[PDB]
């Protein structure tokens, strides 16, 4: 794939020269859900790639976007010369262009906060006192993209994804054009991770939002009143509300005395099949399905068991009818781990969790759990963590590797990420790439894999939804990928006797993310790096 | 299970031929139904019970009285009747307490549809005085051949067959929604080859495991939820496996993104069995069998397939088959027993049946809660859940079954209360790890006649399904 | 004053019988700013009041009022009978209660609630899953009070200013009507304080509210970007951002609970050149009235040559913020501990507030300048603050009715006056009781006697640095010729004499269950173990 | 300081009577009279135009305004020579104001000439006016021609000491809005101000007076004695014999906001100390409502007290006060007593931004007295900004006459720039010289030689009491740039 350029690279490229690099010139805010069309000259990966953006939006703001209907003002993705966006609505069908290069989450992202009616961040007019601009080390005729002019009464951010790079409309790569006056945001500026918490308090304070569409439930255990959650009566006991005064929380991890909360059920005690229940308020699901992602950890007896429970409505407005969704069974592991439960809830329930004693003659520990989050979107397909990241760091050479175990997507394709610590093209970079295992699916399946899309994510554990900036790269199976790659791996794939399998050869972006970066922004909390993958076929937007 | 005629005679009742009230003629679907108040709960599940069997085998369908010049209520004031025809006015329909069994229910149903009674020889000496009009000429709807009658030792009706209570008749339905498919049968690496009688469960469908490479594979709604039941057969090595797949629509109109769905086995019991596999399909699809082999030089056999049925009904929540069961009623005295695996329903109860091959001429069955590892988060005792036992009619078209069925409702009412939590009221059993309750049930469940009668025991098995669901939402 | 009592206890001894102990009833969503009248039945003390209770709503909220003008809905302020309200936009008219007792923040606070169209937590349609009711001890025909009646995808709220008491409409002061299933949380249901977190983000969400009407700037700098501040360019060295891991240094905004975090500004002047300084300087900040206050901490252990100065810059009438005015100057002294600053500033355009540290003898100083939790309000700052230290020691060393005394705070008109404290109530245990009383001092000839339509308004400051999320407690009285033991006379005449002072102090009042200590203990009011007091004393006789 | 002929004769200019343009029924102007500051303009005359106007608008009830298009404006400009059109035009008409206008008396000339005025030139020494001139004569008024105008020879007049003055308006010229109370006295508290007569030896006016006796009763004891801008200032003239201990407070009383004044600020408040002399007080009101003046009394302590508070001659005036006051005592004895190039220096006087600032004062300049000013080194100095420019410099010396139409105060006024070297307002740590009376350092004086001549100061009420009364203004005027 190669590294990906940034917007003022692209286009001058394609020999463009529009105001400001991205903003075209041809009351102005929008009403809310944005008609939009995914034009036909638009490539899939780029149409897969802007439905993912757009459930960013919906998980971060009261930003919506719908089908065209007849609508008076609507968004028309195209894919033109260069990325490019009209600033603000402008009361008749307006264009954004993606193409060539554009095809990244952050990207997308940027020019549709043009079109919702952000400016650039440097563009304001006090940028002559955050931030350096070397005259000297523009190219010539360009000057131009660094001139200023609106009163949301908010601070000048370092972090935002409307901020230009270092080396923006530079004469020689060695000299920035853009450097902080606070010297420690010189690897800061220009981040095309995600939304800046002060990119969502402005977009929210200009457009009134107050909720998210797809954020149904949020709990750190940090307030008294366990986030409105209630404990069962017809169990045997009862949960414990921990302080972290030998173990420590996930939100937190012990970092702070008497700050940090956790839940306990203590197995070391009791009869055999004695049980606790924790329980939900009730919830008003708006889509189909949702996702339940919460951290846990086990210590007790193997024979120790969370259970995940749902109990939905009765279809006559009483919630009485309980449903078992998942079993989490004790091991050898010992540290906190994160789980994903996909429910499939279309009226009113709750969320249940029974911890239950296996063994208690032979426990000495128990049942813990922390930062739980309900979304509703699909849970990521395949999750992978590597324990102890800066050791892994420390302890490989350039070109070491990693495996994840195998996984599978719904359609029963075998996959797994492939990871490089200290990548062997980009030197102080990480390298994920990811490559089809074979499987006892692999007969009933197609081949080649095509129109899969693949979307590799780095997670920001910040315990809530809202504030996480994780890294995320994304990628369609293609013919034109060849060495064709995606054929079955039995034909071509090496074989690897780990999992008595043929892997294919890897195609992966070289550099993932800097190690810079790994170490700020909780991406590396516990010392864990989080790796979810997801594969999903794409074929109907065609 | 007593007759309507008995009912109404016991209630006093005087109605036209037993169980007819007289106050073109004919409905227009959906008819328009209400549940009275007073009418019981169990009587309302079992009612619902009812209405799925017609739509299952006939285009009649129920629905919610909103608005309609004409409607069906059901009561239980007064005994078990039914107005005949439509009345072209909101109609009336009684179900008596002890006629809440579905074949009774099915019945008064009939009369609304607007059947008049089959027999409609007569021995007028042994009738009850002042009855004998019951008898005036002018299947589901027949007399028993005990009818009215005043001394048990003769019949007033000359014979097994009539007045029978387990469904409708080919013929009762010949006389008056949920199947999609059927077959009885009479990309990938290899095909299933149709072959012929290595003998048929109804020709069969056979996947070959003992030749070639391993993994190598062959390939063969207006609700929200389906079942399909199909029959199977594995001889091979216990590595081989049949997975069953789900093709779905995209929403393009194209039938493309695949879902694994179930995986059998192979396993040491080299005998036909049967399989349940709940589809949830809100949109069009296809289902499909993958054999796939998985040690071939250990396999010496195959992957066989017969009797598929798919139906928007929800499957059987457990599925018992008792193997040569003339043989097991041969080897069993009056009171030796048999006990179903531990089930569980949705919720998480743990359940199961007991089987008494020998009861006089009839075999019982008995339904038990068992102890489980979900007894700390359930409720007890455990009240409105609705059981059902069927014995399946093996029969593959699932429109000519005649399957006899019993149902009930968990209630407090029921003391020796029977449904408290096992471990508590009930008495450990070793080859469960498990207490078991007391169990409840009906001593005349079916004829041991009766078995041989309508092809139950083909193959010589017997095939029991149980159902046990919450239905408060009905109260 | 005695003990505030309930809403239930007041519109039960009016012997009224509302739905839910306090609702009339007789698109439903407001249009702000809200039209209102203060009606001439509404007592002077309760009109101060309501004009208080306006001002934490537009410092918490986009809620604001407006004078009537003739608009079609309007709520109208009266003394009848009870404290009660309508609920939500009736759109013809509103009328709301003040009556007698019902003159306390938190009171007011709610009946506005009920306005704007809130019901009672503890009718939640999945109420008895969070609290019991103990229906065997609620009063003979009271019961409909504690039946169930608007859903946000919020969580029972035990905090919620919409809560009642433990013992509302019981039959027996001893046996609570409501109790907790978490039992923490039985003294903390019914609380009078403010509005809770929860509570201002429902009526943020129900609103559309993303700002507030008076809050301009606030900064923790526990981000790197020292919330949109930067250094000075002119002057001769910058201040530094320290992390609260050294030995000898701590952050006031976690006091070094968190390690590894927590943040402060430090200006060293252990070393360098006499009168070299640095510049810390704001974004420029639009104002929306003709006053503002700005509240920090600060800390000094250098030399007490050393001195930290406040300056404004603003607008020179061409819209560059150029004009330097200097405003107040802090000075080096003995007290090495955290303070708490108020200074006033009158900008009625764009302005950037900046601090400056200068060395004074760095050859005899081994410590520096520090600053944590700045806030800017478009308000008044408070007359008199008083930071008692070692408070939980006091509260320990003191027996029941020993009492501590603020020094001698002055108001605009000249008035002398101070603040009374017993940490261990005597007429109620258990609480801590703070009154204020009139001092002697060099203006006595010009002011006026008795001194009447004053207001009273006391604070014990929550010390959370996010003004949104303080909790404060306050009170508030006004003066009046009632008060006899008149009172308020000049105290030469009707005072005592003390030696401290050298002043004459008039006999104390207030209330003797001003908070429990339970309270002071739970939330950030004894933060550092300092507790600080905020006093006002303001003529009222404007709205007569 | 030259005169407006030399001005416009070096300028090479022949207008009518010297220094009117005539381009060509009755004509007479409406106010305010509608302006505009042209760009080429320098900030100097900026400032110094401005200046004038606060003098027309504390004098007269002539105002002036921004352009609003009507048919008559007047537009300041900068080409050659100081002249003027006589009377409104009915059209937009010009005013001259070239290098050396900028002195506040030129200013109020050529404004006089616009309003409508003619020099009071009438039937002269023709055989010393220069060729060709004689009709610039055919036929303390700031108008008339000074004695020395269109002269061939310096030895002799062509026009006595009086004539040609360029201090302000004469009474007279005054005679052919920010002025709101004034005061000579002369026609719940414990006790009260007596008003007094003058009639005891050691006891006199500044001009009665009002006094609160310190020499009886007890201590704290007090007495009372009780707008179109948003800025006023109280000037008054106060003494205090008693204590150390006694005090005189301003106090405010303002409205309510119920249209009833009850609302009291404490202002200033001015303490007893051991000089005995008359002083001279000024008190920043912030007044943008109906208001009261208060001054209070008090007894410090009578047991050590043989005197009392006096006070005198009253004003109020819409304008902000002077930055900086200097009172040199006993003028006539330091006149004599002094020698060429001895001197005195002003105590150090801080502007609104902090620059720290002086006067130095020369008593013999031959025959003049010369007045300084220069920037002194203080605690703000490292967050200021150097070298200080576009801060107009005014230097004033009161003519003390009680009633503001009757004061002729000599005034001067400059601008700080770059192009000022020796830069002379450059940090004075860096560039100045170090004195040990303030512990800080001077910067380089720059002033006028000629500030006033020893004639004019008896003339003028300047040394009344034998005080020479000198106010100092130091201000940010880079907003007209
Ligand atoms: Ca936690
Ligand atoms: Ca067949
Ligand atoms: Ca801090
Ligand atoms: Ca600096
Ligand atoms: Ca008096
Ligand atoms: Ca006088």
């Amino acid at each position: 794939f190669g590294e990906q350029k940034d917007i003022s690279e692209i286009n001058l490229a394609a020999g463009l020269d529009l105001f400001q690099g991205d903003i075209l010139l041809q009351n102005t805010r929008w009403t809310f859900p944005i008609p939009y069309i995914l034009a036909d000259n638009l490539g899939l990966n780029a149409k897969g790639a802007i439905l993912y953006a757009f459930e960013m939006f919906r998980l971060k703001s009261c930003v919506d976007f719908k089908p065209y209907e007849g609508e008076s003002s609507y968004i028309i993705f195209q894919q033109f010369d260069g990325c490019w966006s009209e600033v603000g609505d402008q009361h008749v069908g307006q264009n954004i262009s993606i193409g060539q290069g554009c095809a990244y989450k952050a990207i997308i992202e940027h020019e549709i906060l043009h079109a919702l009616g952000f400016y650039h961040e440097q563009s304001r007019t006090d940028r002559d006192d955050y931030v350096n601009i070397w005259w000297d080390q523009i190219l010539s005729g360009y000057q131009h993209n660094f001139d200023t002019y609106t009163d949301l009464n908010t601070p000048y951010d370092y972090e935002s994804l409307m901020h230009y790079q270092p080396f923006s409309f530079n004469k020689n790569a060695s000299v920035p054009t853009i450097t902080a006056k606070i010297p420690e945001f010189n690897s800061i500026i220009g981040q095309r991770l995600d939304f800046s918490a002060i990119d969502l308090e402005r977009l929210n304070r200009m457009y009134n939002c107050t909720t998210t569409h797809t954020l149904l439930d949020h709990c750190t255990f940090e307030k008294a009143n366990i986030c409105g959650m209630i404990q069962g009566t017809r169990d045997d006991t009862d949960w414990a509300h921990q302080d972290s005064a030998g173990e420590v929380d996930h939100t937190l991890l012990g970092q702070c005395t008497g700050a940090g909360y956790f839940m306990q059920f203590s197995t070391s005690s009791g009869s055999a099949e004695e049980a606790a229940l924790l329980e939900s308020r009730i919830l008003y699901p708006k889509r189909k399905q949702q996702c339940l992602q919460f951290f846990y950890k086990m210590t007790g007896s193997p024979s120790d068991r969370l259970v995940v429970w749902v109990r939905r409505d009765d279809s006559t407005g009483n919630v009485r009818k309980l449903v078992k969704v998942q079993t989490f069974q004790g091991d050898d592991d010992h540290n906190w781990k994160i789980a994903h439960v996909v429910l499939k809830e279309e009226q009113k329930f709750r969320y249940l969790f029974q911890g239950t004693k296996g063994d208690p003659q032979n426990s000495t520990g128990g049942i813990y759990l922390d930062d739980i989050t309900l979304t509703e979107t699909p849970c990521p397909t395949g999750v992978w963590t590597v324990r102890n990241f800066s050791q892994v760091l420390e302890n490989t050479s350039k070109g070491d590797k990693l495996q994840s175990p195998r996984f599978y997507n719904s359609e029963g394709y075998g996959f797994g990420v492939t990871l490089y610590p200290n990548s062997r093209e980009s030197s102080g970079y990480l390298r994920l790439a990811f490559h089809v295992c074979s499987g006892e699916n692999d007969a009933i399946l197609e081949w080649p894999v095509e129109n899969r899309q693949v979307i590799i994510t780095i997670l920001d554990q910040e315990p809530d939804v809202r504030n996480r900036m994780s890294s995320s790269m994304v990628f369609t199976t293609s013919k034109s990928h060849t060495s064709v790659i995606w054929d079955r791996p039995s034909r071509v794939g090496t074989y690897h006797t780990d999992c008595n399998c043929f892997r294919s050869i890897d195609l992966g972006w070289s550099g993932f993310i800097s190690h810079q970066m790994l170490k700020r922004r909780s991406f590396l909390k516990n010392d864990d790096l989080i790796i979810f993958v997801d594969f999903e076929d794409i074929t109907h937007l065609s």
